[PDB]
């Protein structure tokens, strides 16, 4: 089992990806010392119309620095949608041997395109991982996981995405059995805590053999957030005897405080609400600035 | 299923149990639109030396209050150790026909002890339930669940408390089916958000056919706090067909927003390891005012 930390990539929307070197070298030092593998650190992108930060476009100077005091595999993230096999060259080729994952950011409906886009990535010598969004619409489109045996000699990592937040144990535990018989590639699960369901979706994947987990210091990420990393340690440590610094962990959660105390992510009704009927949490808290019966009759 | 509701019992801590009235009738009104069927509003109290506040004692004049704007049934709670069966008459005679059910919090240890105190209770017409604490030591304890024939016919309610907030899925459904074995009468739940296990634990009973789920506003509790009444409702809601009335609730969540961002309850680095490890959540917070790994290295 191999633990993924994407706390500055998934987090640095409410900083616009702006971490200041402080930050970045007590995070990059604490998962030197945590039983962390991997460390999504940010997104390689094309010039943003908006203003994007440093880890929107993780400059080659700053992966130089991390990868010489990181002791853990690095990975940044593309955003399919945005990205042709013909923008590879300038968003990839500076980062050879600095980083060692390239995720995609993957709709399911684009699948046969990001397989392309993989192929390409792996020919410059990168692991890939596919980070598929709506795995809660998998099951009920006509030949998705059929497509899927197509990147059994691409993908490093096949990243199932609870991207509403809505996921329940059950469904994880029959998507992932449903993934191995399609695909030879190691899996993944990201789970966000809309109905607060990380933990146990994560711990059920986990027991059921699953390859990889997603987490991130406090859980922070857009709205409610993503599962939290330091809860996830905690579990194993006491149920699957996995070892933990513990000082590390609350020294870490503690660099972060000050962004938690200012951003407050975590879920509340609205999100809730959005998780459990499967609508993106921007949409329902958008309508809170709808009653929330309106939000509900509506379905 | 019955739902049960008490936010002013044991969010009374931060307080000290004192509440602006319009927070209390607030909380009432909302409770009389939602799918609430309990409301557990304090504690019956012997004249204490040290200044209590007002849902400590639960006075009669609150409580004619309350029977009169509520159509929901109330209870309250009593501490089987501070309480003898002499007290009862000046405990609960006041309050007959005001309340519904007389809850009592129970240490395993003192189980027979406290069958004696229910049969008292019983015979003043009340309903009573039984809120036994530190469920995760039961298997563990000769003879405790074997002798639970013992409250077939006086106890309306068999509460097990997840009392450290550790307690699994697995753990809960193997729990409930033991008490089933061993006594007919109506069976409940109560966990803790230490682990943010609550959610999980209480529907995986639910699915298991349990009579009775305890849950609190914002999950307001001491330390880790509660299971979020808001979030087992709007997981009830989709899952299992309940009405829910959102605009109250979203309101209700909004009336106790000021108390929580003033005390904050909810897990955290040091809650997360005392739910874990089956510690008292007052034993560890207190040691961190050892490092943590200390806290577990004496473990």
């Amino acid at each position: 089992l191999k633990i993924l930390d994407c706390t500055l990539r998934d987090g640095g929307y409410y900083t616009n990806w702006d971490f200041n070197s402080k930050i970045v070298d007590a995070y990059i030092l604490a998962m030197n010392e945590l039983p962390i593998d991997y460390l999504e650190v940010g997104y390689r992108n094309k010039p943003s119309k908006e203003y994007m930060g440093k880890f929107g476009y993780t400059p080659v100077s700053v992966l130089k620095h991390l990868r010489n005091i990181s002791t853990k595999k690095i990975a940044i993230m593309l955003n399919e949608k945005n990205t042709t096999p013909e923008d590879l060259n300038h968003l990839l080729l500076p980062i050879i041997g600095l980083v060692d994952m390239i995720r995609i950011a993957i709709d399911p409906q684009n699948i046969d395109r990001a397989i392309v886009l993989a192929k390409a990535i792996k020919t410059m010598g990168f692991e890939v991982g596919f980070n598929v969004m709506y795995m809660s619409k998998w099951a009920e489109m006509n030949g998705f996981l059929s497509k899927l045996k197509a990147i059994d000699k691409i993908a490093d990592l096949f990243c199932m995405v609870d991207s509403f937040g809505g996921i329940t144990p059950k469904e994880v535990k029959n998507l992932l059995k449903e993934v191995r018989k399609y695909t030879h590639v190691p899996v993944g699960f990201h789970g966000h805590d809309n109905l607060q369901l990380g933990l146990i979706n994560s711990i059920t994947a986990i027991d059921d053999g699953i390859d990889f987990i997603d987490a991130t210091i406090t859980g922070m990420g857009r709205g409610a957030g993503n599962l939290k990393m330091e809860l996830l340690l905690t579990y194993l440590n006491k149920h699957h005897g996995l070892n933990v610094d513990f000082n590390v962990l609350g020294n870490i959660i503690t660099t972060f405080t000050p962004l938690l105390e200012k951003y407050q992510w975590g879920t509340n009704l609205p999100y809730m609400l959005s998780g459990a009927n499967n609508i993106p949490q921007k949409e329902v808290m958008d309508w809170v600035t709808y009653s929330f019966n309106s939000i509900i009759r509506a379905l």
